[PDB]
């Protein structure tokens, strides 16, 4: 989908914290860099987020593999939205994962 957001997480640190987010990520979610750089993206989850979809992502990250999931997420103001998320590992020439990138699409309106 054409409208989307983009983030980079640092896989060389144990909890894959965010190191970069696009202008649209901040604007869509309602958070700014001074609130979410250095943090794992799970802050977007909440009461209704499907733990089985969360587990798929967790498992893909541990295996250094790409994954696509649909997750209920929440803006800073607590309002929900449907996030079609695709995460992709970025490797060094030795095959180790350095970064994960994420593309989010708000698919609430279909
Ligand atoms: C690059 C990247 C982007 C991510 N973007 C989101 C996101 O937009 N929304 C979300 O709920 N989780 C997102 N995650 C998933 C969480 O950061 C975390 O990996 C997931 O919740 C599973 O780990 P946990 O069980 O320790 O929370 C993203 C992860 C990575 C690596």
């Amino acid at each position: 989908g054409l409208r989307h957001t983009f983030v980079v997480a640092d896989a060389t640190l144990p909890d894959c914290p965010l190191v970069y987010a696009s202008e649209g990520f901040y604007a869509m979610t309602g958070y700014g860099p001074d609130e979410v750089l250095g943090h794992n993206c799970r802050f977007l989850q909440g009461e209704g987020t499907d733990p089985k979809e969360v587990q798929k992502i967790r498992d893909a990250i541990k295996k250094g593999e790409a994954c696509s999931v649909r997750l209920l997420n929440y803006r800073k103001d607590g309002t929900p939205f449907w996030n079609l998320l695709t995460v992709t590992p970025i490797k060094t020439p030795d095959g180790r994962v350095s970064k994960f990138v994420g593309v989010q699409v708000d698919v609430t309106s279909k």
